């Protein structure tokens, strides 16, 4: 396949979501880094992203909830290069209804080769890293070539 | 869950969505019902949509190729109220990578109430229904009620 | 792949399945288009062509609970032929432990081109659909042509 | 869930049912116990059931092949009590597009207690074992009272 | 695929494992079959492992729970030739959230070609059979050939 | 469910595995970052090991392929608290055989809270951060407490 190059600007665009369970421990993570989350644009699924300004007063683009649609919306928010950083804990010891959401999520975060944390210590890692507030270039698929190669 | 409803206008936003060795499928169908998807707006993802505007002239909508995003993209627009009509040939004899995609896109289309068709025999039911061109109210889940509960 | 055709009759087999949360909404559905469904053949999985024949006193040929087999057993009937109509209310917002049983039926319904509702809205598109009653040929995947190929 | 009993008769229906991958495999081993598989009733997928009798002569009551409703007809034989041994040699190392069907129909000869057999080693321990031509007890849900409980 | 031989030994090395629902089925199979399981070297899930070994003080390997990881364990032990009979027990009725663990653990234990049973049915035909107190040789993909074709 | 904790060592345990069409991206990014790497230990499934040790001559504990058990061996290794970080380029674009296995492994990483990058900005981001080169405290579950429940 081929690459090409984006950039992740300085001021990422944060996608923030959390399955029920995993909802505390995400709460907690954003309180415990709240003066560096600040600086960037935050989104978030319906119920992550209202509890989120709801505790924290931090102004938080949220969608519609996960099972409705809102994990979707993120995902094409990620395809159309909107969002830099996908924070997804989502919930390894339960079952969920909508399970191919969730899946297809990360897939596309993996497709678009954005920073992807699904548990607080790869989170942690991604937000101490020194470039995690510089402008960033990234591989990710050359789509008009690759569209080009399907059509010709 | 609470119930509400919505209109689809006379005027049907369609999306029309093909697996590779369904294009050709859908592609006849199309040029077969030309006269009468004109009158209505049109939506593809990536390959399926440049490939029916490049044949029959139409205006389509064309979003990301599937595997690329494409069809979280029609989803997000779904659980918008965007789309009213989904038509989806995907391919019951092929594994596809997306597999996830594929599903939550149709899980969606389930959720919140839309005509579906997976295959021609369905799409030419829905097509040739009478109030495929006059505005209709379906029910569809009540998200204010629904989310109002999740942060109670 | 080679294909051929097949002709729904005038009057259907209807398949009539529904996840215990979308039961309520079948029974609607059913009893609002009662006058019609009658003129039909009926048939559904275990719970809900009992609780159908119950409430509507109209005659279903019911087989096993999904879970216990009637998905099966009515891809089985797809495949055969037998069934030309599927209307499946599956739940979209909770897990069903029968989840492959789910998706091998709507694989099969798909692969044997049937009209298919998954929800109230397609089902009402479908059955007020002007040939409904009617005769209608369907392209359906060619097995002789098919079988004899692997072999 | 209330148990109640089936009883296996001594002549077994069993079925065959092999991937592309596995085919060779399954040949061998019927024909290695052939004399004993003589004395049963035979059933198998489309292909994989033609392959068998064209090669050993023996009579199989072929149904059509997995990917086009094959496996979903073996199932519901399965939970109609029609069938008592399934030998089924699905291919670990290949994706194949009709997996759910694949699951399902193992995820139903785990319900209705039948022996299964998935690849030579289960296989031939099974088919050695003293009551194989016997008629075997078998405990299997109560249906009836299953039923009665839903509809309650 | 190129194959090899590998023999089971006389002493079998069992893995025993069951979900929440099947727990009683696995505990009575196990205590009808006590005489013959203490012949053998029993591992098990950690749950599954404590409630047996509690109560038929049997000496049982215990490893993760399921969810934590103990699938994986029994996996990696199958495919590395020290388990050579799994009694799996999985809900065919209730959704797990660690099914794909479940999924990988019956995939391995097909791969590998080892017994294995999923219901009592199967388990007693298993047990019941002669070879199970003999060592036998069993046919298994040939690793060192495989992995020199993928270099 | 009680947490407790565990540290993860200044020289970390590294587990790198990479499917068939990202083994050039995950070479080139061990390649980039070899002397860092020589730094810590190195686990890997058996191809990508292989690949790796005779390409950079570094040491790598190599496994049995993924779709051979790999994968599972890797997910136990974690659960034993013997991976401290799993680099797991999987493939987003091809259908996997023995995707159940690469579900499993990455929800046992979820599980288990350890650093996990399935591309290579987040790989990159990773092994950038200060904590990579230093010994850190991490939050896991109480499997103590949790398995006591389980037997009360």
């Amino acid at each position: 396949m081929e690459l090409t190059t984006r950039t992740l600007p300085a001021r990422k665009h944060i996608a923030l979501v959390a399955h029920d369970h995993c909802k505390q421990m995400l709460m907690s993570w954003v309180e415990r880094h709240q003066p560096l989350l600040e600086q960037h644009v935050l989104y978030a699924t319906g119920t992550t992203g209202n509890l989120i300004s709801r505790a924290t007063g931090m102004n938080v683009n949220a969608m519609l909830s996960g099972p409705m649609g809102g994990d979707q919306q993120v995902g094409a928010l990620i395809s159309e290069g909107k969002i830099d950083v996908l924070i997804f804990f989502w919930d390894p010891l339960n079952a969920v209804p909508h399970d191919p959401d969730v899946k297809a999520l990360l897939r596309l975060a993996t497709v678009w080769n954005i920073p992807v944390a699904t548990n607080v210590a790869t989170a942690d890692f991604i937000i101490q890293s020194p470039h995690f507030n510089d402008a960033v270039d990234i591989l990710i698929p050359d789509y008009q070539r690759y569209l080009a190669d399907r059509l010709k």
